[PDB]
């Protein structure tokens, strides 16, 4: 099934929260519901697990108009298996960079990235972890040069 | 709701087909069904459609452990309307970029590209067949000036 996640960073600490079958740590997210979009879940789903409410980021050719909007790149795709004795799920995870725009932590725990070697994760989420504070470095110089700009 | 595409361009020209409704030339593709991948669903639509077995390509940094396997990046992704007079329908549509792997031509028409205005086509299959040639040409498949249109 599709399935979406939101990943968090501020001031080197990752959002995560016990998985709900698991207790492992992961990224909030879920699955897609019915009829809302990937985008539309994984800002649900990030609300409802964290009480944060956060954007998706990502890459886009810019492309909107009257027939079709463009909708952020995620950071990774994991096709993810999780096994359970009683069955296995298969997990197609569009695991979205997100910001955060309001909200207020309600539950969940900021995971600092230098203590994760030690803290049970969910599988490849420090991998993915590490992925998104490249992506934040280099978002974060051009938000600077963008800003330098601005003196002219 | 969720569907997906499948672009495929070879020598010059991308393999396009009619939609069953609209009448308007597409890239093949079609719904993602609940118990499917995108991955898994465009490639079905893709073979159905025109009888051609492809597989999607695109960006990866190459994760895969026990757990896990990443797929490629969407070559785009855009939210289409789509309208019917009973209803607007709204697509959220994962393009990919595809090559071709087996299987043979049965449906569907291979489209100069430097030629998508002269049929009728859905709207921004021409927006991203540029996208493609791009891509194609940064992955070093094709030269830069067979990516260029317009
Ligand atoms: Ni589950
Ligand atoms: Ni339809």
């Amino acid at each position: 099934m599709i399935v979406t996640s939101g990943v968090l960073v501020e001031n080197g600490k990752v959002l995560l929260v016990k998985h709900k079958r698991l207790g492992v740590y992961i990224y909030p997210g879920g699955h897609v519901e019915h009829n809302e979009t990937p985008i539309e879940a994984v800002k649900r789903e990030f609300e409802e697990e964290t009480g944060i409410v956060v954007e998706p980021i990502g890459f886009t050719y810019g492309i909107i108009d009257e027939n079709a909007v463009e909708r952020p790149m995620p950071l990774v795709i994991l096709e993810e298996v999780v096994k359970y004795p009683e069955e296995t799920h298969i997990h197609f995870d569009l695991i979205y960079l997100v910001k955060r725009v309001g909200g207020d932590l309600k539950n969940g725990e900021w995971i600092d990235v230098r203590e994760i070697d030690r803290i049970e994760t969910f599988p490849n989420v420090r991998k993915v972890v590490s992925l998104a504070l490249s992506t934040l470095y280099r978002l974060g110089k051009i938000s600077k040069l963008a800003a330098a700009l601005e003196h002219h």
